[PDB]
């Protein structure tokens, strides 16, 4: 119950953390994937913005 506001190629998006699957750390940023309904969607964030969930979901996929 974690949402993630994202802009992806200009439009603002909005995820919550449960749909994410894939997330990954690029650089500065938190790049990630999501379930949006039957499709898969990708969107990224920078490590500053990320909400806490975001960050913990990054370090567990780390191990």
């Amino acid at each position: 119950m974690v949402k993630v506001k994202f802009k992806y190629k200009g439009e603002e998006k909005e995820v919550d953390t449960s749909k994410i699957k894939k997330v990954w750390r690029v650089g500065k940023m938190v790049s990630f994937t999501y379930d949006d309904n039957g499709k898969t969607g990708r969107g990224a964030v920078s490590e500053k913005d990320a909400p806490k969930e975001l960050l913990d979901m990054l370090a567990r996929a780390e191990r």
